[PDB]
């Protein structure tokens, strides 16, 4: 019975299983190699990962996402205090602890963030038991290398509550750097930097490895930059557009901000392999058809702040290691937004040119490496 590893990530997870001297990445139900850590609830029916981001512009007060952000924190948690004002669902104390507060088939319920990860983990499992054809019960999970104790212990009972015999939990850089057989390296020390540009988070880590021990020797990073940030910089750059060219403005209507942010999010991905997107939402506003394009170049005029910003995280980095740039070995992309183009070039042209690690796509490395680490240890 295969072991599978789970990076159980902010905003998308991926499970992976190591089988037959191979890593295999498993898709979802919808095709997908990820699937996003939503749930939600309704009259009727839970939903969860894709279905449920889905129907998100529906059902905002009960859709839950972002549930990392509180797991293993308490309510007066300065954290849990900032992040609350900006999230549609509704989040109550019990006892300092925080629990989501929702409705589902026609009551009110709440539920800890650890129910709601264990549902996603649920998920996680269920799409690795229909790819393998029988009952998965051991996993490894990832989580950031940030963590503290209580969030480690609240992930593993997320874990626990999903069915999984949890056999380690292990850091995110960690697991990516086995994904790329960085942990055999013989006697010597290597330092490894990844970079890890997600859907919510960026997180830097400079790690040491000798004779396959990790050390972590610095992270810096910014907990509320990722994916989401530029993909509202395309909303915000559309709702001017729909406001030139109908002299109306859409940005009062939740629905019709939700819908062109989830056509954003599309077009963004389409132009880091493509030059230009094309975007068509019929009945945006008031049955008007929004029919239009972008191209590769005005999104990285509209972010170019953002992609910038990432590089003194970089430098803070390497200056808490006490490290040159050129002592650094081996560079390791992580996180969907690193497929962009411009995000690449930035990275390379700061480290002189030097090659990335980019050879297993970016959103899938830390599920990877969970599971290499997980067949180890079974
Ligand atoms: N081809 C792509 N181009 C640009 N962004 C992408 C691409 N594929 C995925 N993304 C972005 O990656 C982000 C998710 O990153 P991921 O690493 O999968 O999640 P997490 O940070 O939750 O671990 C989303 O913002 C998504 O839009
Ligand atoms: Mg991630
Ligand atoms: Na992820």
């Amino acid at each position: 019975a295969a072991a599978i590893g789970i990076d159980l990530g902010t905003t998308y997870s991926c499970v992976g299983v190591f089988q037959h001297g191979k890593v295999e990445i498993i898709a979802n139900d919808q095709g997908n190699r990820t699937t996003p850590s939503y749930v939600a609830f309704t009259d009727t029916e839970r939903l969860i990962g894709d279905a449920a981001k889905n129907q998100v512009a529906l059902n905002p007060q009960n859709t839950v996402f972002d549930a990392k952000r509180l797991i293993g924190r308490k309510f007066g948690d300065p954290v849990v205090q900032s992040d609350m004002k900006h999230w549609p669902f509704q989040v109550i104390n019990d006892g300092d602890k925080p629990k989501v507060q929702v409705s589902y088939k026609g009551e009110t319920k709440a539920f800890y963030p650890e129910e709601i990860s264990s549902m996603v983990l649920t998920k996680m499992k269920e799409i690795a038991e229909a790819y393998l054809g029988y009952p998965v019960t051991n996993a490894v999970i990832t989580v950031p290398a940030y963590f503290n104790d209580s969030q480690r212990q609240a992930t593993k009972d997320a874990g626990v509550i999903a069915g999984l015999n949890v056999l380690r939990i292990i850091n995110e850089p960690t697991a990516a750097a086995i994904a790329y057989g960085l942990d055999r390296t013989g006697k010597g020390e290597r330092n490894v930097l990844i970079f890890d540009l997600g859907g919510g988070t960026f997180d830097v880590s400079i790690l040491t490895i000798d004779d396959g021990i990790f050390e972590v020797k610095a992270t810096a990073g910014d907990t509320h930059l990722g994916g989401e940030d530029f993909d509202n910089r395309l909303v915000n750059h559309f709702v001017e557009e729909f406001k030139r060219k109908h002299k109306k403005d859409i940005s009062q209507n939740k629905r019709a901000v939700r819908r062109l942010r989830t056509a954003c999010e599309r077009a963004k991905r389409t132009l880091s392999s493509s030059t230009q997107a094309s975007l068509e939402i019929d009945s945006l506003f008031e049955g008007i058809d929004f029919y239009t394009s972008i191209t590769r170049a005005r999104f990285e005029e509209l972010c170019s702040d953002l992609f910038r910003s990432t590089l003194e995280p970089v430098e803070k980095a390497l200056r808490d290691a006490k490290l040159d740039k050129a002592q650094i070995h081996d560079l390791v992309l992580v996180g969907g937004s690193t497929r962009i183009p411009k995000v690449q070039k930035l990275l390379q042209d700061f480290f002189n040119g030097r090659d990335l690690n980019k050879s297993i796509n970016p959103d899938e490395a830390v599920a990877y490496g969970a599971a290499v680490q997980a067949a180890i240890l079974l």
